[PDB]
């Protein structure tokens, strides 16, 4: 995250680090959400590589012990029938991954809270990004679970010349665009939490920002419209 802030510990309990085995230590690439004791919800891109991949709940600081973590193995990988790794701009950017345990639920450790099917938010709406992800374009991860503040931009918007044109579809999200804060690489997978009727659901999954940079003005970081693939998400688990 670029231009973030440090988050509060018990802040956004859903959010996971999603790592893979990478010579005798573990790596963080990705985020995720929690969705269910066994399940998690990232960005198909994040699982292309054929890699041995760990959840880690209950993390705020990769490098520390925070005396909350709980770490369980990915049992197996769902990603979505039209995901194509060579076209991220044509959308389906999210995977479902069943871990090998159920995790315990506790303050630090929630299910995140999914929009209802098919809602889409006014333009300069709340939200919030999470994620260890780089704190400046080329830059490195983050220690600490970053935030920044996110405001939607609405698809008329984004889909215009000055924005993503083309590249944007209305299976999409964009958020930001404001030259300072952003997604950035590491943060792919995880949630864009933004307040509906007073409470925060996970409307987004962070796909992909500009070639250029993560902090670009008029190009806002893309997420993968959650809202679009409730049935999706709900004939997976039930089958699982
Ligand atoms: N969000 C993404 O697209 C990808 C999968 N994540 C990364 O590229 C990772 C997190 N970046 C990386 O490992 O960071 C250093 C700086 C190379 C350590
Ligand atoms: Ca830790």
């Amino acid at each position: 995250v670029v231009g973030g802030t440090e988050a509060q510990r018990n802040s956004w309990p859903s959010q996971i680090s999603l790592q893979y085995r990478s010579g005798s230590s573990w790596a963080h690439t990705c985020g995720g959400t929690l969705i269910r004791q066994n399940w998690v919800m990232t960005a198909a891109h994040c699982v292309d590589r054929e890699l041995t991949f760990r959840v880690v709940v209950g993390e705020h600081n990769l490098n520390q012990n925070n005396g909350t973590e709980q770490y369980v193995g990915v049992q197996k990988i769902v990603v979505h029938p039209y995901w194509n790794t060579d076209d991220v701009a044509a959308g389906y950017d999210i995977a479902l991954l069943r871990l090998a345990q159920s995790v315990t639920l506790n303050s630090y450790v929630q299910l995140g809270v999914l929009p209802r099917a098919g809602t889409i938010l006014a333009n300069n709406s709340p939200c919030y990004i999470t994620g260890w992800g780089l704190t400046r374009t080329n830059g490195q991860l983050a220690q600490t679970l970053q935030q920044a503040y996110l405001p939607t931009v609405d698809y008329a918007i984004c889909s215009s010349s000055s924005y993503w044109g083309s590249t944007v579809k209305n299976s999409m999200v964009c958020a930001g665009g404001d030259g300072v804060r952003s997604g950035c690489q590491g943060d792919s997978g995880g949630p864009l939490h933004c307040l509906v009727n007073g409470q925060y659901a996970v409307h987004g999954v962070t796909s992909f920002v500009s070639r250029l940079g993560c902090n670009v003005t008029r190009k806002p970081t893309v997420f993968t419209r959650v809202s679009a693939y409730i049935s999706w998400i709900n004939n997976v688990i039930a089958s699982n």
